[PDB]
């Protein structure tokens, strides 16, 4: 996390607290992870699996993060499987514990997705539809969503921090940032209506969903806010292209395949116009900019190995040079 955050985190203090707001053992934890948010695994009496997520209100406040829990809800009493918030002890999907200084960690709980993230064997068009129709209904389920309190109202597309490079890349990276203002100016170009555009997960890939007896399963759902639908298909591409679980010969080809079968899905389940698939290669883009600003927190400036160096250097030159994320035409899909 943030280093404030980590100097005031008492483990042992936050765990013991949790375990008594959600009726759990401390001996039935397991740490899963701690770059993010502080995230754990548990069970309970019964059996049952958990997963408890930790953060703190220098990075959120608690209404921010119960504005993602009523939506996971609201999607769940909509017939979408999601992995589900789970109430605290006291009825409360957010549980604070003051830290002593003004601020407060902030513990939520999800039921344990079943099944887990896909494999070599599950990586073909049957998943890709899969995804397709599961994205699709979140799309068209979230149409009629409206916010029940205005402090839980998630951020808009562009007030995505991670989207202010100047904050996170060299100062004398000037074309890079050019790059980037023109085209927010150009996304901001774009029509927005109750058909295309609304809250949307915002973080699609294989590594935020588990596949269970062919369905989809999602978590993670703490970068949600408001996009263009298409805009939540393009971050699921890219992260398909950067991370694909079985390697492609040919990314052109394997981009029609992915995006073919997708479509297919989609369809199942909402109405998108085929004008907007020719957008996509600029969301690419503009996720491969914030993927840079990130990629300068995750790399040490100062120790870079020659694979970071190098991994820093080809996507400045993709973006100054404008180079396509993927060749492939959408014009194809058409
Ligand atoms: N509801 C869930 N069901 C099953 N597994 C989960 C669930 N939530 C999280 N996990 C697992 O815990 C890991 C970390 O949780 P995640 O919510 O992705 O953490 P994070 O702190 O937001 N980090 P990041 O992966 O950078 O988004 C995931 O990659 C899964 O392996
Ligand atoms: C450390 C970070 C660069 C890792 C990256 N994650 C992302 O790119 C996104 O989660 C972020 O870009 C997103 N949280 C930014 C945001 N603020 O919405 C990567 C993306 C990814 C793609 C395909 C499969 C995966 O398992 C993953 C994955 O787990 O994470
Ligand atoms: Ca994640
Ligand atoms: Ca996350």
């Amino acid at each position: 996390m943030h280093k404030e955050v980590k100097a005031r985190y008492d483990e042992q203090m936050v765990l013991k607290k949790a375990a008594l707001l959600y009726h759990f053992q401390p001996e039935q934890v397991t740490f899963l992870a701690d770059a993010e948010n502080y995230v754990y695994e548990y069970t309970d009496e019964k059996g049952s699996s958990y997963i408890l997520k930790i953060t703190h209100t220098i990075r959120r406040s608690s209404t921010y993060i119960l504005g993602e829990m009523d939506w996971i809800r609201y999607l769940s009493q909509h017939g979408i499987s999601v992995a589900k918030p789970v109430l605290s002890a006291r009825g409360k999907d957010v549980e604070a514990i003051p830290d002593q200084a003004g601020g407060a960690f902030l513990l939520r709980v999800y039921e344990k997705a079943p099944g887990r993230k896909v494999t070599e064997a599950d990586w073909n068009g049957q998943l890709f539809q899969a995804l397709g129709a599961y994205t699709g209904r979140m799309h068209q389920t979230t149409k009629q969503y409206q916010v029940k309190d205005p402090r839980y109202k998630r951020q808009e597309w562009y007030e995505e921090e991670q989207l202010k490079l100047e904050t996170y890349i060299p100062s004398d990276q000037t074309v890079v940032l050019q790059r980037k203002d023109e085209l927010m100016q150009k996304l901001h170009q774009l029509r927005i209506s109750k058909d295309v555009y609304g809250l949307v997960h915002a973080d699609l890939h294989h590594g935020n969903f588990h596949y269970h007896q062919g369905e989809i399963i999602a978590f993670d759902f703490d970068d949600c806010g408001y996009h263009w639908f298409i805009n939540d298909i393009s971050i699921l591409l890219y992260n398909v292209l950067w991370y694909p679980v079985i390697p492609y010969e040919d990314k052109a080809e394997f981009t029609g395949e992915f995006m073919s079968h997708f479509l297919k899905g989609y369809r199942q389940e909402n109405e998108l116009d085929d004008a907007w698939l020719a957008t996509i290669p600029d969301f690419l883009m503009l996720r491969h900019m914030l993927i840079y600003g990130l990629l300068h927190q995750a790399f040490d400036l100062r120790t870079l190995s020659a694979d970071e160096s190098a991994m820093l250097a080809r996507f400045r030159k993709e973006i100054e040079d404008k180079t396509p994320i993927t060749p492939f035409d959408f014009h194809q899909l058409t």
